């Protein structure tokens, strides 16, 4: 055993001894219970990066432990390939997208392996194979003839100048984020998953998920954003009907969250697509330029409720069914045609935002709820405005003094007798739009005939290949430019027609790749009955919490889809959920030509602890505030780099131990360098031991007769132990368990271990130790162990804890005051001689 750590010299042959022994490399065998951990797959985009060696670090520390603890472990890891990286990469380097990612791939792979991930790479996936897309392909034809899958014509933002579909958070003021010029709103055919129908069993089923974070599944309710609510119809004023067509000419229906407010509904307001908004804006052109500017523009969904609320009168009333009170109608820019009515009524007593409306147009305020005897104030919003559990109605007439539940109640019978309303369910979840105008994605398997319409691709007939001989140069998606393609004939008819251009949403790949895990080479089926039916669902799923929303629900929908096709057994894909942070750092400038900064990334500066420079020169750098690792400002670390410097052992110690998993990670030179010294510590601490009379039987059994020295130690280790399986386990905080390692390897440091039994103890420790650390960083403990012990690592198992060793002893003494029944004086004086051990007497 050399005396020095050298993480390149172990870390190659540790690898090699995995391999060959094919510990990752699982089957569907009956014997071992299985463990599914998964973490998110990476985008072959070209290199590694800390957030993904922070995810796969975490992910890979979970299934070592499980491993360890006798699980069939399965750890698959694939690549997510289809996207746009690649595309703008083509037209930046003429390049073709499938063979820069296919370099990437093998590229990116490389560092996985050389990291040491405990993976199962005979599950290795690509997206962009047609090995895999052909069974998303297969799965859209069979949900497009049950109609799960359809065409309809939606709103695209169009660039004219790059020549392509944008999305909202795309479009700046009105113009596209590269060319700068106005976007034109077009109406397209393209197809959609109608995810509305199991919006119910989506948000309901979030129950289940017991091991989820509140958070995310609170993001996901509020996403699909089920309320129930109540349809309530105005009748329009007979001096409002001009222009007016049909039910629009008699009523003006909307939909309502709060019905036991209808008594103090102050105006309505309508959308700008309204009919009511078209008539009024007839002979109005400021109500027309409103109208314009609602249809022009493009706010992300992210940023629909920071937007300024702004709206106009009409001219027009609505009469309220209930009280009678005639009300205006405005257009206004938060109501959105599509979603209900596209109409909604304001009660600024009781809403913030319609508060906030009415304050900016000094419109009326009608309180009709209170709480308790707080004060009313019209010109200042509280909170308890808003209160549906503890309020009671007033100034509503015969419905004062009702809670909201009775009220809601109370409203609908009124409402249903007069004809004019009743209760409605709606949800603020919209249909999934997958259609894509791009090159580098899955072909929708839909071949349109003029004399069939819009066909599926049969099922022998699939996949439908994207061309790999493609270079896009930005003028247009080239599958619509390349006749060799779209050109063909009807599967019905066998006459003249074209097929579909527009390629498949990527997070379609993300929404199943699970799954396809379970049997990679099936070439019957999205996934085998076999596999399914053996490895079920994923016990422990990884990844960043920016995929909470929509690609979780996305692989949730995708799930129950699959299930009602017979293919899947289980309701949820991820049982265990684990979301990370992000991976921070500082961020260093010149100051530029024109009065502007130009960012330098870290690996190419070096300080002083004060100022900094870059290394190349002497020329000082300013450094600047830290945030997240970006190219946006120059800021990303390689790992690469880290992984040269100090081996992958220190890079995964650093990753766990720098903070726990959801807290963000600041990197810092200083935290490496420790994590490296502790490498070199513990290599240290098993080659003095070794160096001072070899490896002995680690002491077991009875400890009776130890010295307290020696029992305190067995007392520390059990406890680390059980603290930091806990830690695995249960609290999922990593670098607590570190710690916890870290106090076992001082408390020994500190305790003479010389003698026979000493060397028993020193043995018992070091071999616990390293197998706790073992799921961390495996190459320096998998070599230390071999030096401690002959048996494999992974047959010796996870450490158990001894109870006994966290027994305390301490002797049963009697008291006697007077004849008759310094730590022993003590405790009998919190009930004067003392005979050692067995007596003690209190002369009273
Ligand atoms: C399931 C599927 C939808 C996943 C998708 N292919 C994906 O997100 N693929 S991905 O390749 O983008 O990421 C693969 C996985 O590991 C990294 C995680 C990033 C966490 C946030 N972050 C980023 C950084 C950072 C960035 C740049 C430079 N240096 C550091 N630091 N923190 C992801 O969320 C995911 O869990
Ligand atoms: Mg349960
Ligand atoms: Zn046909």
């Amino acid at each position: 055993m050399q005396e020095h750590y050298q993480p390149a010299a172990i870390e190659p042959a540790a690898q090699k001894k995995w391999d060959d022994a094919r510990i990752s490399n699982v089957s569907e065998d009956a014997s071992k219970p299985k463990y599914y951990c998964l973490s998110m797959f990476p985008y072959p985009s070209g290199k590694l990066h800390m957030g993904h060696v922070r995810n796969y670090t975490i992910g890979d520390v979970l299934s070592r432990f499980k491993l360890l603890n006798g699980f069939n472990v399965m750890q698959p890891m694939g690549w997510d390939a289809f996207g746009m990286p690649a595309e703008n990469a083509a037209m930046k380097n003429n390049v073709a997208p499938a063979a820069w990612t296919y370099d990437n791939i093998e590229y990116m792979k490389t560092q996985l392996k050389s990291l040491g991930f405990a993976v199962d790479w005979e599950r290795e996936v690509a997206t962009c194979k047609p090995e895999y897309y052909r069974w998303e392909q297969w799965l859209f034809t069979k949900l497009f003839e049950k109609g799960i899958v359809y065409r309809k014509n939606g709103t695209v933002n169009w660039d004219p100048v790059d020549q392509t579909v944008l999305a909202n958070e795309q479009v700046i003021d009105g113009r596209g984020w590269r060319s700068g010029a106005l976007i034109e709103k077009r109406e397209i055919p393209m197809y959609y998953f109608k995810i509305t129908d199991y919006a119910e069993e989506l948000l309901n089923d979030l129950d289940k998920l017991e091991h989820w974070p509140e958070q995310v599944k609170t993001m996901q309710r509020n996403w699909i954003g089920k309320s129930r609510g109540m349809t309530v119809r105005f009748a329009v004023s007979d001096d409002s009907k001009q222009g007016l067509e049909g039910d629009y000419a008699k009523f003006l229906q909307v939909y309502t969250t709060r019905p036991d407010t209808l008594m103090g509904a102050t105006y309505v307001a309508v959308a700008a697509e309204h009919p009511l908004a078209t008539a009024a804006a007839a002979d109005k052109p400021e109500l027309q330029a409103f109208i314009a500017e609602c249809k022009a523009g493009s706010v992300a969904e992210a940023d629909m409720a920071t937007m300024e609320k702004k709206g106009v009168p009409t001219g027009r009333y609505v009469v309220n069914p209930l009280n009678g009170d005639k009300l205006e109608v405005w257009i206004a820019n938060y109501v959105l045609w599509g979603y209900g009515d596209g109409a909604v009524m304001a009660v600024p007593a009781h809403d913030e935002r319609d508060f906030e409306f009415a304050a900016k147009y000094n419109l009326p305020k009608k309180q009709v709820i209170a709480v308790g005897d707080n004060a009313f104030d019209a010109n200042r919003w509280q909170e308890w405005y808003g209160d549906k559990e503890n309020g009671v109605l007033v100034n509503s007439g015969d419905l004062d003094g009702l809670d909201f539940q009775t009220a809601f109640d109370a409203v609908a019978a009124k409402l249903q007798s007069q004809g004019a309303g009743e209760p409605k369910t709606q949800y603020r979840l919209r249909d999934w739009g997958i259609s894509r105008q791009r090159y580098w994605g899955c072909p929708i398997p839909i071949v349109h005939c003029e004399k069939c319409g819009n066909v599926p691709v049969p099922a022998d007939q699939l996949p439908v290949v994207l061309p790999e001989n493609v270079v896009p140069d930005g003028m247009g998606s080239p599958l619509a430019k390349m006749p060799e393609f779209y050109e063909t004939s009807c599967p019905c008819c066998g006459g003249a027609a074209k097929r579909e251009t527009d390629t498949m949403d990527t997070f379609i790949e993300s929404s199943w790749y699970f799954f396809r895990y379970m049997s990679p080479k099936f070439s019957d089926g999205m996934v085998s009955a076999e596999s399914a039916k053996y490895w079920g669902a994923v016990d422990q799923y990884i990844g960043g919490i920016e995929h909470a929303i929509l690609h979780l629900l996305y692989a949730r929908f995708f799930t129950k889809l699959m299930r009602d096709e017979g293919l899947v057994n289980v309701d949820e894909p991820f049982e265990r959920l684990l979301t990370q942070g992000m991976v921070v750092c500082e961020t260093y400038y010149r100051e530029n030509d024109k009065g502007g900064k130009d960012w330098i990334n870290p690996a190419d500066v070096e300080l002083t602890p004060v100022s900094a420079v870059l290394k190349a020169d002497g020329l000082p750098v300013v450094i600047s505030g830290t945030e997240k690792m970006s190219k946006s400002k120059n800021n990303g670390v390689d790992p690469q780099e880290l992984i040269n410097a100090y081996g992958a052992d220190t890079a995964r110690l650093f990753m766990m131990f720098a903070a726990p998993p959801e807290q963000s990670l600041e990197w810092s030179d200083s935290g490496v360098e420790g994590a490296h010294r502790f490498l070199r510590r513990l290599w240290r601490t098993v080659y003095e031991y070794l160096k001072q009379g070899g490896a002995v039987k680690a002491f077991a059994g009875n400890q009776d007769g130890l010295s307290k020295e020696l029992k305190d130690l067995r007392h520390k280790l059990h406890s680390t132990t059980a603290k930091v399986s806990d830690d695995y386990g249960r609290r999922q905080q990593f670098n607590t368990a570190i710690a916890a390692v870290m106090e076992l390897l001082n408390q020994y440091d500190k305790t003479d271990t010389g003698s026979e039994q000493g060397r028993a103890v020193a043995q018992e420790v070091l071999e616990a130790a390293v197998r706790l650390l073992w799921p961390i960083v495996p190459h320096i403990c998998e070599t230390l162990w071999s030096e401690l012990n002959g048996a494999k690592l992974w047959e010796a198992g996870w450490p158990t804890v001894d109870e006994a060793a966290l027994v305390k002893s301490e002797i049963e003494v009697m008291v006697q005051v007077n004849g008759k029944l310094a730590d022993l004086e003590a405790a009998a004086l919190a009930n004067i001689i003392v005979v050692p051990g067995r007596l003690v007497n209190i002369v009273v």
